């Protein structure tokens, strides 16, 4: 994660979760952020070809038993093929650390949608005047 | 051995070794005949290449361990090469059954050179008259 996301997580956890110490909460927010950013992606799209590599490896061993070197060489070439394909899929990871994603993580934490996310405490300590004022009637 | 050599061996053992039964002596004469006809030939002329095949086989196993199939294939080809060479040498056996060779086997058995080998008993029973007559003087 780039530093901007990190400082944003700190600034949010400090102002929204005062009931916990800083060092642990800042870490836990990041941790759950990453877990969610896994986006519940599957692994079958590589797992199937892992099975394929296993089968090809077994046939390669069988051919080696019969000392048929051309077939074993072909099998090894196919093994390399599938291997670096899987390598290509593995690096198909999304790298998107956004302050916004941390924000929805917070919202799931506390159930509170935040308008004007990232606003200064200076902003918030004055805006809450209306926040309560506009959910009540008078009695200013 | 062709039948002629066999009957010749029988005819010689019957007339020159009466102090033994027929069936065993006829066999033993043939046996010693063959052993001598081995002519004390060596086996190094194939044994060396047997060692060579052993060394090439070890290198072939080593290359198979490293899964270098071209080298193992070359090694197997060389193994076949040396193998059928050794096959060619193995069939380089002399096939010469001669009544004469049986005769020298007899001579080694009893120390008696035989003039007129294969002569009939009819010949021999009359020729021995001179055989003794000419080694003695008169007294016919």
């Amino acid at each position: 994660l780039p530093d901007e996301v990190l400082k944003a997580a700190v600034d949010y956890s400090v102002q929204y979760i005062p009931q916990r110490s800083l060092p642990d909460k800042a870490i836990d927010l990041v941790d759950v952020t990453a877990a969610h950013l896994a986006a519940q992606h599957p692994v079958t799209d590589v797992h199937a070809v892992e099975r394929e590599i296993e089968t090809e490896k077994d046939k390669q061993e069988k051919a080696v038993e019969a000392e048929d070197f051309e077939a074993a060489l072909n099998y090894k070439t196919r093994i390399a093929e599938l291997e670096r394909k899987i390598e290509n899929h593995t690096e198909d990871m999304k790298v998107t650390a956004s302050v916004n994603d941390v924000a929805e993580s917070v919202e799931r934490m506390t159930g509170i949608p935040v308008s004007q996310m990232g606003a200064s405490d200076i902003e918030r300590l004055k805006d809450m005047a209306h926040r309560l004022q506009d959910k009540v009637i008078g009695q200013d």
